[PDB]
């Protein structure tokens, strides 16, 4: 697929679209792409997100490919920002920081001997078991399960 | 809350639900906690379910609370219809697609941040971009 | 050229479109770019196709230039995969593995100093040698001219 | 296939057919055979071009196949020659000397256990692969993709 | 944004347009792209651009954006009418005029920040000084 | 040319006039001369101006000077203020300091060979690249190139 905006909604009352734009492939790592939330206050406070594809080498003829695999890698990042006074002095406007940075990291492992329908089903049931009442007992509101 | 049985639907053509039955903490680390779908031929292939919630000791603005939610799906070898001796091998995992994320969460960081995270990766794994490289396993250009 | 899907049409009775979907460069070469035809029957097998795009450190003030040259390679890469038989020592039907691979291999050599006109000349003129009545012959039917 | 004269187009405005009546094999190596363009202003700036097929010993009684191959390559030559200027050391214009070479050299590998299919497969689409936008643009342009 | 074609006048008499074909990323660098006007004699003497975005890694208060933008508009030496040999020699370069201009913009900088510099900036570069200092050669006293 | 003010438009929506005045010559530097917009809440907020003409020493009779080059240097400081408190208490104001600064550094090289039409060349156009839509979408909106 093109690099194009993707566009995740947000957990508020009322669901805020946020609007990443692809700022490009990462510069140390060709397999690696990033789209931003630039609508933030500054840029030390805009969410990025990345997707990583890594493929094997191609398979020599022969050989036996049950070991190799496919790694494919999704990273979430939204930093909070804080600010140490809320109004304008004399045109002098409140510069916000960092405060602190949640963050989300998510690896799939697939063989890649495997099929279209293992692929389909890690995919979907993992998305899933991350929305789970466990799962967002454990994330949301912090509490393991006895 | 208190375990019980997470069900996830399939990726079939018709989809099928799995039932992880809860199994327990891991003995080697009480905050992980282990569901398995026992629906598989023989147990080396059931499907596991690992959900962890790292909590920092009661009491330092680099204190962080992880989650860690990993599935796991071996895939069985099929019964054999002859072997060299003519007793069939003990049932044998082929190859293990599977999967693991981690929330890394400030202690700082409000519900509000906390849902946002949520949500939002979520979200991401579902994206056309994410099923792409996924499934079909093609990279952005 | 921004990077686009590759349509190369087969040469079966019916010919039959290979769509080439780019994976993107190498990332252990910046200057080879792959796109990759997902067609076949599990990836280790999956057709491949790779341009190479080699121009030189930019010309410095009274540098001699008569030796610079540009170079550009098209690979094609058509794995057959290898089908299964009763496997007898262990019962196990064995991983998806590549039986044989017939590619190709163009190297353009395009000295700096040549003109447009020149390189639309080989270009033009080599694609065309390649489907003369005497490369058919020594590459589908295996035999040479005397 | 007898050999005979092969008669390739220019890729001028107006297309001109260059005309490569055949030379002969090479006698280093006979499975190399040779065409020569002979329109360009002295030999030592005639095109030519060059067509090797290299077949494997024949196959012996319970001998094993899987390694052994099939290789065809197609070379284009399309030297530029120098044009003379006043020469002021010796006042004697220079003998024709060759300025620079644009060259083509394309290798198909086609292990022998490869269907005709195969090869007719491998051979359309390179020389499709070759004439795509993509190549177009890196070769006459200079332009990579991104 | 895609990249594609950036033409830019030129400073004769009559303007003659420039169309920069994108020719693509660096090898050696991925965060700078290139440019290049192939309306000149041989490709040695083809005009390039250059624009560099350096973004930090995602993750303190010295972590700094940088964007450069590069110039090259080399002139390259006319045909030969006679040599000592009586063959010409390959096209050269006889000299090189060019320009590299860097923002550096702090992360924490805002839009209208970011705006103000570049604006600015450019501006400064089309002052009657700057015209004085680079087209004439003058300094200011 | 004199040392005078220097007016540059603001980015603002209704831009506002920033009037640099000349400061003087740099105190370690007798090539760079200084301007300041002096409009800000206090010296540390001020924004600087810097011009720079750096010329090589004098041609020696019968000495080759295709390697001689002048360099220009145009240097612009935005230093954004920041402060802690934003009313006044008992005659006490609110003292800004320096929260960040943003910067730019322009260097054209100039051969001393060259003509006056290539230096307005390389001056216009590059002042041209920086006001592009690309250029305008790496600086502001932090947009890289796919
Ligand atoms: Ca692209």
């Amino acid at each position: 697929p093109q690099a194009a905006d993707i566009v995740i909604a947000d957990a508020q009352a009322t669901p805020v679209n946020h609007t990443f734009v692809p700022i490009g492939p990462d510069p140390k790592d060709a397999t690696i792409y990033w789209w931003e939330d630039q609508s933030q206050a500054s840029p030390a406070g805009y969410w990025r997100l990345s997707m990583q594809l890594v493929r094997p080498a191609p398979a020599k003829a022969g050989q036996n490919t049950n070991q190799r695999m496919i790694r494919v890698r999704v990273s979430t990042f939204e930093p909070i920002l804080e600010v140490a006074v809320t109004a304008t002095y004399s045109g002098i406007a409140p510069s916000p920081t960092v405060s602190y940075v949640p963050k989300a990291f998510t690896e799939f492992v697939l063989p890649e001997r495997a099929t279209l329908d293992n692929r389909k089903d890690i995919r979907k049931m993992h998305a899933l078991a991350l929305t789970t009442s466990e799962a967002i007992a454990m994330i949301e509101s912090l509490q393991f399960v006895y």
